[PDB]
């Protein structure tokens, strides 16, 4: 379950070298961090470890995409180096490698406190197994090399900790390579697991689940779990339409159409039915001319129809009011999705609807978890990984980490 796996509080740090595993794939342009918030948000564990008289605290992470070919001049990790001394007011020594005979050494015995940041993991092909080389050729990793991969990444740390949870349905060599007698996580892959792991193991009830999408071929998997933990189901997305274009012969004029929407949704109606199951639609929706930020507003319904051309963008005023009533009676939500285009001010008026029926169901005592500030029980960060778990699928990340 989630009591299972070690965690960093749970460990005894004096003397010990961390080799830590986190999230430094931030936004850069031109080898300046646009954004540092995954940055500040590892800290915590980083600060706990020294605070708690950790020996030494390697840093490994990817950035960018090398696609297993060393990129200094474009996915380096140097800014990140610099970014992180400055926030921690504390001079973090950095690392032109993550793996070999001068990295291996270098972390071998540091200055009790000393914070080192490995240089780009997805430098090398071992690291994901896959890649490309300087040519867009795909490639390879060696069995072999892979092992020496994680043999040498192993050396640099007593105990190793995952706080990368954006990471852990991948298995990676920082996933699951490190051979160390403690392999625990991060305060920040905790709390994911923590709220990921009680929306699948005993959920408050009524749970709703707002699922929002576009490919319903690739939601089903989604949808079909969710629906085996859910009491209301409330699919948002243009997905949506190729149940109302089913259910209810619904016409979605421009909408963008799916192709196999047939079967599958017949398919995941019926499992909801078995389920005991209310799955909730739009009634309405905003309707819009040209897929465009700037286009001339529409509104349509289900009996009215889409015209030929228009196209939903975000749902209408009366599908806001029913969101208000399931969201007023549960005391598990997960969201995961977008019910509409809410980067445009314009089509942005039920997701932002829904985010006030979900804080308020937060201040009144309702847990919440959205995908994509304290106003909501908790915000997922790992994106893939978030949805892997939702999926009922597994992750490498945490499977290799120490049982309790």
């Amino acid at each position: 379950a989630l009591s299972a796996k070690l965690t960093l509080d749970k460990v005894d740090l004096k003397g010990k070298r961390v080799i830590m595993r986190v999230d430094f794939n931030v936004p850069m342009k031109n080898n300046q961090i646009t954004n540092n918030q995954r940055i500040k948000a590892a800290i915590p564990s980083i600060k706990h470890c020294l605070d708690n008289g950790a020996k030494s605290v390697v840093l490994m992470s990817h950035l960018g995409r090398p696609d297993g070919i060393p990129m200094p001049d474009k996915y380096s990790l140097e800014p990140v180096a610099d970014e992180l001394k400055s926030l921690l007011n504390k001079d973090v020594i950095f690392l032109k490698d993550c793996v070999g005979p001068e990295v291996e050494q270098a972390c071998a015995n540091p200055d009790n406190g000393s914070i080192i940041l490995l240089e780009n993991l997805r430098f090398h092909v071992e690291e994901e197994g896959k890649g490309k080389d300087s040519s867009g050729k795909k490639i390879s990793a060696d069995p072999a090399k892979v092992e020496a991969f994680r043999a040498s990444l192993s050396k640099l740390g007593d105990v190793y900790v995952n706080d990368a949870f954006g990471t852990a349905h991948r298995a990676h060599s920082s996933m699951v390579g490190v051979n160390l007698p403690q392999k625990a996580s991060g305060f920040l892959m905790k709390k994911e697991l923590d709220y990921f792991s009680k929306a699948l193991e005993k959920p408050e009830r009524p749970f709703l689940a707002i699922l929002g999408g576009a490919k319903v071929k690739d939601k089903i998997q989604l949808i079909k779990n969710m629906l085996d933990k859910v009491n209301f189901m409330i699919i948002g997305g243009g997905m949506a339409y190729t149940f109302l274009k089913e259910l209810k012969n619904m016409q979605i004029g421009a909408s963008l159409f799916d192709e196999e929407g047939a079967t599958i949704v017949k398919e995941i109606m019926e499992k909801a039915e078995k389920n005991g199951v209310k799955i909730v639609f739009p009634v309405d929706f905003v309707t819009g001319d040209k897929f465009d930020e700037n286009a001339k507003v529409g509104q349509a319904t289900i009996e009215s129809g889409i015209p030929s051309g228009w196209m939903g963008l975000d749902c209408g005023p009366e599908s806001i009011k029913i969101n208000a009533q399931i969201v007023a009676q549960a005391k598990l939500i997960v969201w995961n999705g977008p019910i509409g285009v809410f980067e445009w001010d314009a089509f942005a008026k039920g997701t932002k609807a829904l985010m006030d029926e979900v804080v308020k169901a937060t201040s009144n005592g309702c847990v919440t978890i959205i995908g994509g500030e304290d106003k909501v029980s908790h915000v997922s960060t790992g994106g893939g990984a978030s949805l892997e778990l939702l999926e009922g699928k597994i992750l490498p990340g945490v499977e290799a980490l120490s049982n309790m």
